[PDB]
């Protein structure tokens, strides 16, 4: 028992990492096959940041310029492009470590693992969520961009991030492994609105199962809802409305815990509306949205 | 910016996991060199657990019948030999993937990760800290035992964990890795009784200067207060008493900000006694203490 913000292991994408420099700016990179994916600002200036012409820039590149180091090992580049933001710099040789994998654009409120790096190494992973709004709450300096987020099923890792910036208030950009931006950001050093958050109700419903099974059983209540009554409080709490997708994806928590999707969703309402009243609910005093049901799942039948 | 529970790369512990099984018990083991260590209870049977003679459990055991898988080939045991409360099975094969690697018996208050495993298989990793009572709060199934802790500096892995169980309360107990239990517990199924827990002061001061670090500086405010005058309101909120060698650990971090250490007490203190009026810090609505002043200052600033 006990439930705890989990990450994958991230083995098989540390043996992915390499060191991308242009000119003065170094950033990470991601070496799949003969291939290393890294965001297409790594030929910028901080000067250039301000408002890029990618194509302009890129025109004064050649594959020389491109420096890729993975490890202490130097990478030799015989082609570049650029895709949307990301740039492919085609290698000469393949990485011997490429684990089975895809390239995934997942959903708001998905979860997934992110693997900090700097100078192409590795420095910590963290579990997280693309927020509704499309920006993620990270742990990112200068220089990690090109880290990367992703999920593991058995032996495939889905990438599904490529970590690009920080908007000034401090949240996270970034885009898919194709380089599509998630949201409406660009790569350019600009003020850019995020859009209003909202709080992942299927992932807070999930995790509210998650607690009903490891034991903190004290919000369950006497009363149900419908999801009508429900959305008029997610809506007035800054909730996503729960759909009827939702309550199917919750089926399995509910079957396993023998409470019924609108039961628990009338405990989440009285949660609302009525705060934890100084208690906790797995080792918090909020209510947890980083956790997919599909995570719940995993994490309390050990998938490894 | 920003701050999350971040754990240390898994990749170089991944390398060490084993499958371990005796009889009609399978655990985890970690391959270091041409041993494997794991908790000794691999040898006992559910009815064992209740109240085993592990050296009378030991002599029915012969080297042949404990298996030992790493992915999918057989390490052939040539002895084994039990240390405290874990098995040491010597193999004919040294493991090509041992890291730089470090047995250290941590103390209480320090943080480390864990990379939670199942059938010799990792299924996640995350960031805990070892409690003042020596007991852990993780998320561990059936299975989960011989899973290690760890942490790493550069390319050194320091293992200081191995889970050995659940306590009747659901938190954790385990071992350094020469077999010796953190805290007051036995690998019997018994009631045990943990200390009484506190929360980790300095951990928490380190996290309220990660948190005017990264942006939140609501809870500064214009007191001070003294060691003494601090450690009455401690005792009060059954947190861990604050020393000058914990003011000193913190120097690097009122440097870097400006904010006296008696100065950040009293934050702590106005926190403790009138709680967070409905606000949050880094995205927490309680006092964390998972993070020590070491973690703060590298992940601010991004050490691989
Ligand atoms: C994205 C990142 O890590 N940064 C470091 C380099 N800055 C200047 C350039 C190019 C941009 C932010
Ligand atoms: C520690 C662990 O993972 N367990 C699974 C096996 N149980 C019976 C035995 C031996 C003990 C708990």
């Amino acid at each position: 028992s006990g439930f705890r913000k989990m990450a994958f292991p991230s083995g098989k994408v540390e043996g992915c990492m390499v060191q991308v420099t242009c000119g003065t700016t170094t950033l990470n990179g991601l070496w799949l096959d003969d291939v290393v994916y890294c965001p297409r600002h790594v030929i910028c200036t901080s000067e250039d940041m301000l408002n890029p012409n990618y194509e302009d820039l890129l025109i004064r590149k050649s594959n020389h310029n491109f420096l890729v180091q993975a490890g202490n090992v130097q990478l030799r580049v015989i082609g570049h492009s650029m895709q949307n933001c990301v740039l492919k710099l085609k290698v000469d040789t393949a990485n011997p470590k490429t684990p089975k994998y895809k390239f995934v654009r997942i959903q708001p409120g998905q979860t997934f693992s992110v693997l900090a790096c700097y100078n192409g190494s590795p420095s910590g992973v963290y579990q997280c969520a693309m927020r509704p709004n499309f920006t993620i709450k990270g742990s990112f300096l200068n220089g990690s961009c090109g880290s990367v987020g992703f999920n593991i099923d058995y032996d495939c890792v889905s990438f599904c991030y490529m970590h690009h910036m920080e908007l000034p208030t401090g949240v996270h950009a970034g885009t898919d492994l194709e380089g599509n931006f998630y949201g409406p950001f660009v790569d350019r050093q600009t003020a850019q609105a995020a859009g209003t958050d909202t709080t992942i109700t299927v992932n807070v419903l999930a995790w509210l199962y998650a607690a009903v099974i490891n034991g903190d059983r004290w919000f369950l209540n006497r009363f149900t809802t419908t999801l009508n009554d429900f959305n008029l409080v997610a809506m007035k709490y800054n909730y996503e409305p729960l759909t009827q997708d939702h309550v199917d994806i919750l089926g399995p928590l509910s079957a396993q815990t023998g409470i019924a999707v609108l039961d628990m969703c009338a405990s989440l309402k009285e949660l609302l509306q009525n705060g934890m009243n100084g208690r906790t609910i797995l080792g918090s005093a909020l209510l947890e949205d980083e956790f997919t049901p599909f995570d719940v799942v995993r994490q309390c039948s050990g998938v490894t």
